[PDB]
């Protein structure tokens, strides 16, 4: 929840289908593309970390880039609000995850239910529980 | 399948997180900002397929906001490739599957696959 991190966040999860996250550089490029001179090296020296704590035209460029709100980045809370769906959608692009999906998509719930409970029996099989 | 789906096939999939689908005003104003002008009803019966076969350049612009490639209006290679992975969400969100999803997804990779032996288990005992 540092500034580099929720940022990172996005950087990782946000981007078109068919298609890899956006560089750093695609974004100072649509940065430009609206007329906003941020160097690029002042995304890196942010995203690293070398000094945090960014002004708020600073911030709502690269919000209003990724088409969400700066709320994300101040309130603690719309983070959590939002990561949800932000983490859901790391989520889906799991293969594994989507095998499974597809599979028990065609149970009943009843029998989709047992995949759920056998899922549990894995997670603390692992120590993930 | 003709752009005034494909076109609207979009707004209905491609949208941002914790968001509706893009709207055709924002999608007006989001391209007049870059410095790049387009009509509002033009769009509209383009939508409403009330005018087709639209400027290459047209495609692009709007391909662009979408952040997809403009293959997708033309090359059906590409959109198939696409529409049904785009097809992916509905029937797998929001469905029970939503959670069997997002607990597994924790999961390493050798488990996984104990998962996706259990449901051939499951669906043995309906028929396969």
């Amino acid at each position: 929840t540092t500034f580099a991190a929720r940022l990172n966040r996005l950087f990782d999860t946000v981007y078109p289908p068919g298609r890899g996250p956006h560089t750093s550089a695609e974004v100072i490029a649509a940065l430009k593309a609206e007329g906003i001179t941020m160097s690029a090296p002042y995304l890196s020296q942010l995203r690293s970390g070398n000094r945090t704590n960014p002004s708020g035209a600073t911030m709502a460029a690269l919000a209003n880039f990724f088409r969400i709100k700066a709320a994300y980045f101040t309130d603690d809370e719309y983070y959590e609000k939002l990561d949800k769906e932000l983490q859901w959608l790391c989520t889906m692009r799991d293969d594994g995850v989507r095998r499974i999906a597809q599979r028990a998509h065609g149970l009943p719930s009843a029998a989709q239910q047992k995949v759920l409970d056998r899922i549990d029996e894995l997670r603390r099989a692992e120590g993930i529980d």
